[PDB]
């Protein structure tokens, strides 16, 4: 989760505004939810540490 969440890192920084990356990220949290719990919205709130907020989506 974390090693993906680091790439997923890269990944924003590297990405420009709103291209493939949304999908990308979205989708990444969706497997990750696929994973199934606590520690797993502690890791979601890894990707809260990639941010953005709520409002991200």
């Amino acid at each position: 989760m974390v090693a993906e969440l680091e790439e997923i890192i890269q990944y924003k920084k590297l990405p420009q505004g709103s291209e493939r990356r949304a999908m990308i990220r979205k989708t990444w949290n969706k497997r990750l939810l696929g994973c199934q719990n606590v520690d797993v919205w502690q890791r979601v709130l890894k990707v809260r540490s990639l941010v953005i907020k709520p409002k991200q989506d």
